[PDB]
């Protein structure tokens, strides 16, 4: 199911979850649930600015992969990359924060754009 925004990789394919790949990994399997996966990523809003990015810091963020630790968006999106793999994934707030929002970062029905590399990951 691609769209003109991504490849919709939800289970329900409600489009709430869009990838683009911009570079192939090198890897052959995805990691596993509960492995300890390891990311660069940059957040953007729909208006362009940076609310996020690990870059920032010179260190990679670090989660236990469908445990819950992060947004639905990325146990969704994430589990489906492999090692040295580039994407951008565009996350429906109903796979992000919501009508809420997280206040200052992410405002009330964010659609969230991020670029995501899969750096490692370790069972
Ligand atoms: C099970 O549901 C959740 C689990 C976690 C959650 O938010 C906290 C984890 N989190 C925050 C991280 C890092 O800022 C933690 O240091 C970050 C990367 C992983 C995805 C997502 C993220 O999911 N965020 S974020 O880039 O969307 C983000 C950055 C900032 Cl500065 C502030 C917020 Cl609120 C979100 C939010 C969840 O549901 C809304």
């Amino acid at each position: 199911t691609v769209t003109e925004q991504g490849e919709d990789i939800t289970s329900k394919k409600d489009r709430g979850v869009l990838k683009i790949v911009k570079r192939v990994g090198n890897g052959e399997e995805t990691p596993m649930i509960g492995d300890k996966v390891y990311v660069h990523y940059k957040g953007k809003l729909s208006n362009g600015k940076k609310f996020d990015s690990s870059h920032d810091r010179n260190e990679p963020f670090v989660f236990s992969l469908g445990k819950g630790q992060v947004i639905k968006a990325w146990d969704i999106g994430v589990a489906t990359m492999k090692k040295g793999e580039i994407c951008h994934l565009l996350c429906k707030p109903e796979y992000a924060y919501g009508s809420a929002g997280s206040l200052p970062k992410i405002p009330s029905n964010a659609t969230l754009f991020f670029e995501i590399e899969l750096l490692d990951f370790k069972g």
